[PDB]
């Protein structure tokens, strides 16, 4: 017919605070599809507070599955290039919620060392930061030939979309922006966004690649960001457009004042 058509599964939560519940379900669901010889499916975790709430439930209700089942190896969507140990680390965050009772090997953070072994981090830090967790990445999870570049293919991709449409530290702007061959790039945030740090981030292909993606997006402040992702025809988008081209089981698990213009 007349458009392209995006069909992810939506959905709509009563309250904000049952989105962490239906975000673990989720997750859970995709471990048990999985045969344990799969095990463990690589995830990467985003930051904020929606994902820290998500990572105290697995602690609390599902630590057999994952510390003695091994049933996921924690990887990073994105990591601030701060210290490890800082309030901005997403690693610090995973860490205080779950990752501290993980086996080690199932825990693979960004490599932020360059943090403090200079003044002031650049983009060239960032980039050597990405390269080195793209090796990481490779090594661990091994990396296949996709649309015809050699790409490590996520088991689950979870993301959170920002109040300037933007996911994982993918910014209009940024050398990821629509970096379609690197698995792993950097991005700068823009003026209305913080903390003023660079970022190293999965891009788009390696999104558009992973077997799961599961968008968490909340607020009536984020309405016009989400419906330039799910409308067909609208005039301006937000960066987080490129979902629409997920080739994995895509869901976004919504609060109803976000998801007041979708047929849910």
């Amino acid at each position: 017919h007349h458009h392209m058509s995006f069909k992810p599964k939506i959905i709509v939560c009563g309250s904000p605070a049952e989105l962490s519940g239906v975000a673990c379900k989720k997750i859970v669901e995709i471990i048990h599809a999985s045969e344990r010889t799969n095990w463990p499916l690589s995830i990467a975790l985003s930051g904020g507070s929606t994902p820290k709430m998500l990572y105290s439930l697995l602690h609390e209700e599902h630590l057999h599955l994952l510390k003695e089942e091994r049933a996921l190896r924690f990887f990073f969507g994105d990591e601030r290039l701060v210290p490890a140990d800082a309030a901005e680390s997403n690693y610090n965050m995973a860490r205080q919620a779950l990752l501290r009772d993980i086996p080690e090997d199932l825990v693979v953070p960004v490599d932020v060392g360059c943090v403090g072994k200079v003044s002031k981090v650049a983009c060239n830090d960032a980039v050597k930061s990405a390269d080195a967790y793209e090796k990481k990445i490779a090594l661990l999870l091994g990396t296949q030939k996709v649309e015809g570049a050699e790409i490590p293919v996520f088991d689950i991709v979870l993301l959170g979309l920002g109040s300037d449409g933007h996911t994982a530290s993918i910014f209009h702007g940024s050398q990821a922006e629509s970096e379609m061959h690197r698995a792993v790039s950097v991005g700068f945030p823009s003026p209305t966004m913080s903390p003023k740090v660079w970022r190293v981030t999965l891009t788009p292909i390696t999104i558009i690649h992973a077997r799961h993606v599961i968008l968490l997006a909340t607020g009536k402040e984020k309405k016009c960001v989400l419906n330039g992702i799910i409308a067909d025809t609208p005039t301006e988008v937000p960066v987080s457009r490129f979902l629409r081209n997920c080739k994995g089981d895509v869901t976004f698990i919504l609060d109803k004042e976000i998801a007041e213009n979708l047929t849910c």
